[PDB]
């Protein structure tokens, strides 16, 4: 089997995206944050608090005549972004662009922090890294990917992610016209539970490109790229008036810049991001400084190849017995 859904910006920045979800009998339509960063198939629903929903929309377990209450239980996750969901477990039928997997476990918010409350377009998230991070206990549960890999015909997950446009996530298959030249494989580790690889390294704009391993996970969840400070610092040196803001809490760079590329390694293959990807608009509206899409990871303890990265690319999330991640221009 196969599955195909249209993924969109939720906003004139690709800040996230949305891809619509089908979940229950009759079919209640979600719209949910793909994440490749984490592995919790988790929705705004009938049971979360009435003040933490503000205009997105609720799965009601009660109206799905094969929703089963997993008994006994719960989930809590924390990103890294210190957003965090938590609530109960029930086991539905849920599609993905045709793609059916009947006893998914569809996690109910009962509690969401304010930074879901505020994205009335976001309806929850579905995890697509690997099940090992599931936060269902005390039995984990594993993800859409996970429940449907022996039926598809090959066990892959494309992103290809728009740039101010709308994209597509497929499963199942690799669409040959979605991609120019070839898809260049590099090796995955998944001892973090994440799509981990070693970027080859870098370059800024037209400049000589850095032999460097950045490693780092692919992660569609993450809007923005994190990259090693002495990287970030290399790239806003060339953008005339940026700088480090503690303030913002990032690098900011005067609206009117025309920004240069960056690109990544992937093997011998490179990835170039276009500069207008890496610019997030004003700071704070109505201001002429911009918030930049290249941000620094030191922080974090990881390297992020988030949206900013995906979306320069067409991106295979390869789930055989070793799994790999393949990249393609596009
Ligand atoms: N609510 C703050 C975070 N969100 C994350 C997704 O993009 C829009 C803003």
């Amino acid at each position: 089997s196969t599955g195909s859904a249209t993924t969109t910006p939720i906003d004139s920045l690709d800040d996230a995206y949305i891809t619509p979800v089908q979940i229950g009998t009759p079919a209640q339509t979600l719209n949910l944050d793909f994440d490749t960063g984490s592995s919790d198939l988790w929705v705004f629903s009938s049971e979360t608090t009435a003040s933490e929903v503000d205009g997105q929309t609720i799965y009601t377990p009660s109206k799905s005549t094969t929703a089963k209450l997993l008994s006994g239980a719960t989930w809590s996750i924390s990103y890294g972004d210190g957003s965090s969901s938590s609530g109960d477990v029930y086991t539905d039928t849920v599609s993905v662009g045709g793609l059916t997997v009947t006893g998914q476990a569809v996690e109910s918010a009962k509690k969401v922090s304010s930074s879901f409350t505020e994205d009335s377009t976001i309806d929850g998230l579905l995890g697509l890294a690997f099940s090992t991070l599931n936060t269902v206990s005390p039995t984990q549960q594993k993800t859409f990917f996970d429940n449907a890999k022996a039926s598809l015909d090959s066990p892959v997950f494309t992103a290809d992610l728009g740039y101010h446009a709308p994209g597509t996530y497929n499963f199942g298959f690799i669409d040959t016209t979605a991609y120019t030249g070839s898809i260049t494989y590099t090796a995955v580790s998944t001892k973090q539970g994440f799509w981990e690889w070693t970027s080859t390294g870098y370059a800024v704009g037209s400049g000589t490109f850095k032999s460097t391993s950045i490693d780092g996970i692919a992660d569609t969840g993450t809007t923005l790229l994190y990259l090693p400070a002495t990287v970030v610092s290399a790239y806003w040196a060339q953008v005339s008036g940026a700088k480090s803001s503690s303030s913002v809490g990032g690098y900011v760079f005067p609206c009117s810049a025309t920004l240069p590329s960056f690109t990544f390694g992937v093997g011998s293959a490179r990835i170039v991001i276009p500069g207008d990807y890496i610019d997030f608009g004003p700071i704070s509206t109505g201001s002429s400084s911009c918030f930049g899409g290249i941000q620094s990871s030191a922080g974090i303890g990881i390297n992020i190849f988030g949206d900013v990265a995906l979306k320069a690319a067409f991106v295979v999330f390869n789930g055989a017995t070793t799994p790999t991640l393949g990249f393609a221009s596009k």
